[PDB]
Formats: structure tokens, sequence, C-alpha cells
């Protein structure tokens, strides 16, 4: 049932970065997320101009944040594209890594955390706040997987057979014990509309 | 040869506005323009991963800026994903209408018109500083085309007869009369500079 791979050593040594930085503003992770949900259904919205029935596995464009109090996690859901198997072992790593390099290099020379997602590797931000990073998802042209790490060099990925979600990803943020603030309705909603405010598909913020 | 095609009415109004308000800070445009050519590049770099003769049209990825003070344009040139015939005619703006209504809500609440780009369709602010805007662009898929429109409602597409380019797009700017200093390399630099300065692909500032 389930494959362990190493990450690229660059990817790696970002993940260690974000996990051992000072860096207060955490926050910022939220929005990172929330535009990548944004940035996958704006390309299965496209994907369907010219392919209606990639929309058979789901009409509803949007993104559902769901705190759990008793599980301690966040959860970003989105019905995007989602993302194939080789997306997740393999193509994103590949751009991963010239990301990396990049926002390496532009940290040593005095660019901040917060300008992650210029770089194409905002994902990774998830690591502030998260000791762990479940990722269900689902891609029309393949089966349901779940892609799981709490870093140290590896993560994981099995065919996944929880509830069947029809189309799209799932960031599920198992949190660190001091970034409670996160699972919070006001907090929450403060960083939404500071960050998050014209993103074109509702963001439904759900209370426990 | 020459097919015309009116604009969607909410496209014609929000060229009308982007051509009509009194708005001094201009040179967002080239941010735009830029913005979307590194999307473009980061498309058809993401296709390439699983189809590697995607890349048999041309392999160096790139962004050049190419002025014209004879002419008095300034060209933005790609080697990205390119544009179908279905896109320029379609896609685009089928994509551009809630986008702009967005926009254009988010202008009478306060917002202001160099937050275009959040709202997906940032290429309008072309018009900040070009009457005329021609773009040439050659996807994979499909032939070489030719776009333009000095708005007023409506715009035209043609097959291309010049220098064949491969594949990506090539935005030229004819520039309105007071708007020539974003021919001169001090000003376009400064602006690239300023606003673009992490973007991940070269972007090569060409001198006459
Ligand atoms: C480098 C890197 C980029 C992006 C990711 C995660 N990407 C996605 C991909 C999709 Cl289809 N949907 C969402 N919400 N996130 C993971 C790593
Ligand atoms: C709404 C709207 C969005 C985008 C455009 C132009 N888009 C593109 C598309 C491509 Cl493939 N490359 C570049 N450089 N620009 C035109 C209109």
């Amino acid at each position: 049932e389930v494959e362990t791979f190493a990450f690229q050593a660059e990817i790696a040594q970002l993940m260690s970065l974000i996990i051992n930085t000072f860096y207060s503003n955490k926050e910022i992770f939220l929005r990172e997320l929330i535009s990548n949900s944004s940035d996958a259904l704006d390309k299965i919205r496209y994907e369907s101009l010219t392919d209606p029935s990639k929309l058979d596995s789901g009409k509803e464009l949007h993104i559902n944040l769901i705190p759990n109090k008793q599980d301690r996690t966040l959860t970003i859901v989105d019905t995007g594209i989602g993302m194939t198997k080789a997306d997740l072992i393999n193509n994103l790593g590949t751009i991963a890594k010239s990301g990396t390099k990049a926002f390496m290099e532009a940290l040593q020379a005095g660019a901040d955390i917060s300008m992650i997602g210029q770089f194409g590797v905002g994902f990774y931000s998830a690591y502030l706040v998260a000791e762990k990073v479940t990722v269900i998802t689902k891609h029309n042209d393949d089966e349901q997987y779940a892609w799981e790490s709490s870093a140290g060099g590896s993560f994981t990925v099995r065919t996944d057979t929880g509830e069947p979600m029809g189309r799209g990803t799932k960031v599920i943020l198992h949190l660190k014990e001091d970034q409670t603030e996160y699972l919070e309705e006001r907090r929450i909603k403060e960083i939404v509309k500071k960050h998050s405010q014209f993103i074109g598909y509702p963001i439904t913020l759900f209370v426990e």
C-alpha cells in the first residue's frame, strides 16, 4: 500500500529552513495554500472550456477551510484540477528544484520568507505551522492518492481509501502544538480578509 | 484572411475604463505582461515534463523586451505555451468575463487599477500605454495567429505570415504618443527591477 520517497536534497533543505528559521509571520501559509487552490480551480475551469466532461467529477468550483480542534488540523479543500501520481512523485519535485534554488538565493540576498510564492514553492510554507502535512488529491485521469510528510527528508504516497472526493485536493495541516491559533474562526477570517480577499471562488470557512 | 469579432460588453467597458480613467501609475502594464509570459512559460515547462516532444518547437524558455523607437512599439516576447485560435476568439474571453466583473466591483468599492492582475485580466492594462495592441502567438497544436485591437469594442484575428516564431507569444504595444518613456532603456530596466525582479526565466532587455 505505502511507498516511501526521498525528497531531493534541495527541497529537504528548504523544508528544514522553513522548519528551523525564526520567523514570526507564519500566517502567510494560508494565503499560499489558498492561492494554490485558486490556480488549480482556474486550471480545471479553463480545461473545461474545451472539454465540458472534465466537470463530470463535480461542477462546483470552491475552497473550504475546515478547522478541527479535536484532531488539531486545519484542512484546505478545493475542487480544483487535482494531482496525478506523477505530479506527487515527480513532476512537482522537478518544478520545485529551480524555484527552491532561486528562493534560497533570494533569501541569502535579503528577501524574506513571505515571498516564497513568487518562486513556485509556497506549499512548503505549510511547515511554518504544521508538524505533518497530509494531501489527499484526485485528478480526473487517475486514482485518489494520499501524500504525506513530516519532513525529515522523506514523504509517502499511497492510494487513498477514505471518502471519495470526486476531484480536487485537500491539504490537511497537523498543526504544531503552539500554532493552534489557526483553528480559531476569528484568526482565520482575519487572515483570509487580509491576504486572500480577491480570490475569484467562494471561500467557506467552516465552524465547529 | 481577416475575421472581426465584438468584445463582450463587459470587456469592452473594462477596456474603456482602462483607456479613459485618470491613473498616473501606468508602468504596471509591464509587470502584468511579464507575469503573463512567466505563467505561459511555467505551463509549457510543466507540460513538457510528461511530453518532452512539446519542446520540439523550441527548448529555450525566456522573455525578451524589444523597444523600437522608429515604429514606436515595445514588444514582449516569450517562448511560452502560446494560444490556440480558440483561446484568442473564445476561451480567454469567457475567462475574462467574471474576472472583469469582480475587478469592476472591486474598483467601485475602492480597489485600484494596479490590482488588475489579481482578477486574471492584467493583459488589458496594455491599454494604459498602447493605442493598439497586436499579439502574435503560436501554440504547438495550431497555426501562428495575429490578434489585434485598438479597442472601440472590436478585435481581429488572422493567420499570421511574418517570421515563424516556433512557439510562444509576442505582445506588440503601439504606444500612445505621450507614452514613449517606455521605449527608454533606463525606464524599462527601472520597471523590471521594481516589479519583476524574481521572475524565474531570463528577461533580456534589447537595446537599439
Ligand atoms: C512545488 C509544489 C507546488 C505545488 C504543490 C501543491 N500543489 C497543488 C496542486 C493542485 Cl492541483 N491543487 C493544489 N491545491 N495544490 C506542491 C509542491
Ligand atoms: C483575459 C486574458 C488573459 C490573458 C491574455 C493573454 N494571455 C497570454 C497567454 C499566453 Cl499563452 N502567453 C501570454 N504571454 N499571454 C489575454 C486575455
